[PDB]
């Protein structure tokens, strides 16, 4: 049992331009923005003690900074300056048109229409020949030829602009669900573009997507991705051990892994009625409740190149400024693929070499025991 070794004997090859790994303790993956500043100093010690590996999300000091390009290229600056080994991610979209970026100012209400070139690229309603959209965020349309073209340019533009080391791919569904007799043809045009993208890229770039382990045309591009645990049904425990299977196929191809929980998508009767400060509060105190169990469901589908990833959303204020001292534990290699327990129950166990796993991803309970 080695550092790289994979859960079913096999070794894990690394490319050089992927991150930092080890299982000193639990690896962590951070990912958050701030769209009204910059990470204070402070702020950056905090979380590149707690990660190497770092994504910006889609707005970030977009207020203050203009564009949400210039607030990642000021957060890969940050970062680097302090801890040259990080690697830190760009985010960009593939089908909701965020105006947050100067590459998607003009996709607002106010502007579209002075920018006829760009809106052929979105989605129109048949019915009402109005623009499709989502609390007014056009959105793109995969299966137009000129519009991937442009999206691949505009991506590798971002991640030049920045200086990051990769982007975070967010939405691989092409939105199908308005044409879904083109299914198959908005599955191939979104692994097309990813794979036209992945060839832009400079080739030391980590190109990652958002729930893209079982998007079969999307896989072959991608050097990473996440299981980003939005709804009840990914949260089930017959879909958590599906994704250990999913880790154990993304190491054995080379890839990483990103395993996120965010507990806001318990729904957990604690947060019902709750607002502002308030229901934050009780999303930090039910993150500090559920880490173990959250924890523990990494830990039994960990491999080499996975991360773990946790809070509860999307936002420098949603968990990496949070002291998790379990995450800080020692870990060390782990002692081989984990066990169910006894046939059809949702009981599993790992051990490593400071730690042991025990995990009931039915009952939702867990104990993580230190060494």
């Amino acid at each position: 049992k080695i550092d790289f070794y994979v859960s079913d004997g096999s070794k894990f090859i690394s490319q050089d331009f992927y991150p930092k790994f080890s299982w000193e303790s639990t690896p962590e993956y951070a990912m958050f923005g701030n769209g009204a500043s910059l990470l204070t100093p402070k702020e950056v010690e905090k979380i590149a003690a707690k990660t190497d590996f770092i994504c910006i999300e889609k707005n970030h000091a977009y207020r203050t900074l203009e564009f949400a390009e210039i607030g990642a290229r000021e957060e890969i600056k940050n970062f680097k300056a302090i801890k040259p080994e990080i690697k830190a991610l760009y985010y960009f979209n593939s089908a909701y048109a965020w105006p947050f970026t100067s590459y998607n100012k003009n996709f607002k209400k106010n502007k579209i229409d002075d920018y006829p070139e760009l809106k052929k690229f979105i989605l129109v309603d048949k019915t009402t020949g109005e623009l499709q959209h989502r609390n007014n965020t056009l959105c793109f349309d995969v299966l137009n030829p000129e519009f991937r073209t442009w999206w691949v340019k505009t991506v590798a533009q971002g991640v030049k602009d920045s200086g990051a080391d990769g982007v975070f791919i967010d939405q691989m569904h092409g939105f199908v669900w308005l044409r879904s007799s083109q299914k198959e043809e908005v599955e191939k045009a979104m692994g097309e573009m990813m794979a036209n993208l992945k060839a832009a890229i400079g080739t030391n770039k980590i190109l990652l997507g958002n729930n893209a382990s079982s998007v079969k045309d999307v896989f072959p591009a991608i050097d990473a991705a996440m299981f980003e645990h939005y709804n009840n049904k990914k949260l089930s425990k017959e879909n958590l051990l599906k994704e250990w299977g999913d880790m154990l196929a993304n190491a054995k191809a080379g890839k990483m892994s990103i395993f996120r929980i965010g507990v806001e998508a318990e729904k957990e009767e604690a947060s019902q009625t709750l607002i502002k400060g308030s229901r934050g509060e009780s999303l930090e105190e039910l993150s500090k409740e559920r880490l173990e169990y959250y924890q523990a469901c990494f830990l039994i589908g960990a491999q080499p190149y996975s991360y773990f990833q946790y809070g509860w959303g999307w936002r420098l204020d949603t968990g990496p400024l949070v002291d998790y001292p379990e995450l800080q534990k020692p870990l060390g290699a782990p002692k081989g693929a984990y066990k169910r327990l006894h046939e059809n129950g949702w009981e599993f166990t790992r051990e490593f070499e400071h730690a042991s796993v025990w995990v009931d991803t039915e009952k939702k309970e867990a104990k993580i025991e230190w060494k």
